[PDB]
């Protein structure tokens, strides 16, 4: 019995079936009273509702599922059409995140793809049709987003405008990735400062817009 069962089984038990938010809000009130767990959590996820909507990306990547918490939080604002296409290397989690998904009745919305994110990139476009990505999640290890940054724009994923909105770039930290696009001229950089998940240590997301070539 894992910590990730046992969130699924409090959502089955807890939440309302083909709900979104109810599932979240059943999430938050687990890792807050229970376990805490590495989810973006409520705080930051408000700032990433807020990205979403102003955005209104057709197609989303997203690093690193765990869950399906953050899966669940994008996918329920995407517009009808709308795809998110979420890379997990834990089979576990991967398969923790697609009963989360079915609950919330998101499943029809949200694409998981079971490995690593350095050897899915590169199918992307022939396996799963993707052209550019209109925005990406990182929310994986935090030494490979610099390195998948890389890779995106090797792989030409990358579009004038593109948004990438990465997790914890003050706790755990993501040092050598936020230098890069801070420092870079393909990228244009907003910092949204806010808390851990479940905590007040303050964290924050990153927004860094690809200006292209
Ligand atoms: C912070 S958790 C993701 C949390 C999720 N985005 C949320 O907010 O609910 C990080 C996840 O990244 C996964 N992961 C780490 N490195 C990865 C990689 N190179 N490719 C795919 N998944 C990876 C881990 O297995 C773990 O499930
Ligand atoms: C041992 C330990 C230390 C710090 C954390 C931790 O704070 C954390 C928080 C995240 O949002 C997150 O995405 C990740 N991650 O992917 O590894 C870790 C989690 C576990
Ligand atoms: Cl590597
Ligand atoms: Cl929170
Ligand atoms: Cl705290
Ligand atoms: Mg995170």
């Amino acid at each position: 019995d894992t910590k990730e069962q046992r969130i699924l089984r409090y959502v089955q038990q807890n939440a309302k079936p083909g709900d979104p938010q109810s599932v979240l809000e059943a999430i938050d009130t687990y890792c807050t009273q229970k376990e805490w767990a590495m989810n973006v959590g409520d705080a930051k996820g408000q700032i990433m509702d807020a990205v979403i909507r102003e955005y209104s990306p057709s197609l989303v990547l997203e690093l690193g599922a765990y869950c399906g918490y953050s899966a669940v939080r994008m996918a329920r604002l995407l517009q009808p059409g709308a795809r998110l296409l979420t890379m997990e290397m834990n089979p576990d989690y991967a398969a923790i995140t697609q009963q989360m998904l079915n609950f919330a009745g998101l499943q029809d919305k949200v694409t998981i793809l079971n490995g690593a994110s350095q050897d899915l990139i590169p199918q992307l476009k022939k396996k799963y049709d993707v052209d550019t990505l209109d925005m990406v999640f990182l929310d994986h290890w935090k030494d490979r987003y610099l390195p998948d940054t890389l890779l995106l724009e090797k792989c030409g994923l990358l579009r004038k405008g593109t948004v990438l909105l990465a997790d914890n770039v003050i706790v755990p930290g993501t040092p050598d990735f936020l230098a890069y696009v801070r420092g870079s001229s393909s990228f244009e950089c907003t910092h949204y400062s806010s808390y851990l998940e479940y905590m007040k240590v303050v964290d924050g997301l990153e927004k860094a817009i690809y200006q292209g070539p």
